[PDB]
């Protein structure tokens, strides 16, 4: 049922049905969970067993995640330092999540934007297309090109 895609080791990519999974995201050493969305509760929130940050943000074509990407990338590397995996996910076409992640790919493991696209893409098949996301996703990547951010 529940999909937990491992994008790297450390980093998961779901929807909305995937973030329910409470077992299958303890044995995959989970402790950290990005909610991308506005409306979705944080699952689990009242068990005290992970870390969590919401990015509210909905999956339109006027949304800004840019403004958001620098604070997710932190939360990404603390789970990083420590030896945790961190769940970003929002809801069934993983538009928003998705796009957070490919930008850490861009940031962190210098992809480029086709590169980490097709990463992802390949190991998670269903993606939602989203044109502003898209735009926002080209100029960070001309950005991270002439070391502005
Ligand atoms: C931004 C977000 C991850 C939410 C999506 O929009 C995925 S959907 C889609 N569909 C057709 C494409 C064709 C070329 C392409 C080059 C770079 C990045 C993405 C695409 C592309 N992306």
């Amino acid at each position: 049922m529940a999909e937990l895609t491992p994008i790297l080791p450390f980093l998961f990519l779901g929807n909305e049905q995937d973030a329910q999974d409470l077992d299958t995201m303890q044995r995959l050493n989970i402790g950290y969970v990005i909610n991308v969305t506005t409306h979705l509760p944080l699952y689990h929130y009242e068990k005290g067993l992970f870390n969590y940050k919401r990015l509210p943000a909905t999956d339109s074509n006027k949304q800004n995640l840019r403004q958001y990407f620098e604070e997710a990338f932190e939360f990404i590397e603390e789970a990083h330092q420590c030896g945790k995996g961190l769940l970003i996910h929002c809801q069934a076409g993983v538009s928003r999540s998705a796009t957070i992640v490919i930008a850490y790919l861009m940031k962190h493991t210098r992809m480029t934007m086709t590169d980490a696209y097709k990463f992802v893409k390949g190991k998670r098949p269903i993606i939602s297309p989203n044109l502003n996301f898209m735009g926002q996703l080209l100029e960070f990547e001309e950005d991270l090109n002439n070391g502005v951010t």
